[PDB]
């Protein structure tokens, strides 16, 4: 049938129960070219979807936009026509000093400050991604030769004042946020995002299995600036190390 | 030149005030309306165009789906001198009475959402800029349409937190269990997914911010969505007319 939002039939799918889930639209193609027989769904708004096959089976490839409240739709919607198992996929900055530009992140858990996981579960609820995929990604990113960190990721509603950014409109942090970077520094926290939060805590309340992988493009805490060589291998390594992940999970 | 949406000051020429749709398809058509439109950028789930109204340059942006990725939008615009914005939509009514086609100028709104917390605390109220909700109201008044002006319910989600059950596993957590009785109860006119980030953030940082909507469908009870889509644009170009 067809969903709201995403513009697709069940039909369409081809048996799909997992997806591969990036933010940008415009990453949806190339990892589903890492595939076989990349195929176009459709394009509405942030929803990008082309279904692929991997070792002879479908797999769905959905961006999700930015944020939660995207996500969840996307998320929902993809359930809806049967998708089972979501791998989020991403880049993103590191606030640990061991954390190297080049390495990867793979997410054991979410502080969520985000508004979209209590529509899911309350707050008590661990936003936490499913063992077997995290156990794939892990896998996955170890195979890419690069060096993997386990771990928690702060997953936040805003990019500036969630984040404790001050170099904004304002330079103002709301109370709530003041101090909250080096909190989570020293909890060992070891990157932020925006959508983490969201996707774990709706799967793991719903029976869908779910979890998070992102190349490390920067370390915020470092002033040296990383060369763009070492970028582009970056993000090929992330979408690279998804699939195999998705593979693992087949 | 700004992070996400690829812009600098110098490409606004002036701009002070911005008309923020959701839906970045729509930011051209918008601009269309008005003189000059031209293309500035696109990025994600944000394009950019800027235009001139009555002399005066104005700029179009879309913001895409939710709180947060609304909130970089008004965040960069703000950088790059932005002070007012308009905020244009469609949306589904609660209430019986109010007609497919008819407008919604939001006067608060239910903070159901996340990004408004990184802003204010929840004691601090979701409301518009007071003129421009009179521009607003005016507008849609002007179009011919039917106007209410009323409390809108602001959601994190498009399912659960809009009580809807028609889903995969067709539960809806405790806390909204009942809300939308709740809410038609106290008068809440509709839901919508931006309007509480968008009015907290601006209401609590100095930027003047109102939301009008069409109704497109009713949750109570074509192509009249096609007129309405079209008016609602209408009205919110008129809006800016008023504010400038
Ligand atoms: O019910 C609706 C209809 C449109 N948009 C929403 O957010 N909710």
């Amino acid at each position: 049938k067809t969903v709201f939002h995403l513009g697709v039939t069940e039909a369409d799918l081809n048996g799909a129960t997992l997806a591969i889930i990036p933010g940008d639209p415009a990453r949806v193609q190339k990892i589903a070219e890492l595939m076989d027989n990349p195929v176009f769904l459709a394009s509405h708004r942030e929803y990008t979807v082309y279904r692929a096959e991997l070792d002879g089976q479908s797999v769905v490839v959905c961006s999700t936009g930015i944020g939660g409240p995207s996500t969840s739709i996307a998320v929902e919607e993809l359930a809806q026509l049967g998708v089972r198992t979501f791998l989020r996929v991403g880049t993103t900055g590191a606030i640990q000093p061991h954390v190297n530009v080049g390495d990867m992140i793979v997410t054991t858990g979410s502080v969520r400050l985000d508004g979209a996981s209590l529509h899911f579960a309350p707050m008590e609820f661990p936003a936490v991604p499913d063992f077997d995929v995290a156990t794939a990604m892990k896998a996955a990113a170890q195979e890419s030769g690069a060096t993997v960190h386990m771990g928690v990721t702060a997953s936040s509603d805003t990019f500036y004042p969630g984040q404790e950014r001050y170099d904004t409109f304002t330079g103002r942090v709301v109370r709530r946020f003041q101090g909250s970077m080096k909190e989570w520094q020293d909890m060992g926290v070891l990157n932020f995002e925006m959508e983490s939060a969201t996707l774990l805590t709706m799967c793991a309340s719903s029976g869908l299995k779910a979890g998070c992988v992102a190349g490390v493009i920067i370390n915020r805490t470092q002033k040296e600036i990383p060369d763009h060589a070492t970028l582009k291998e970056t993000e090929a390594r992330s979408i690279k190390v998804v699939v195999e992940a998705a593979r693992k999970m087949l």
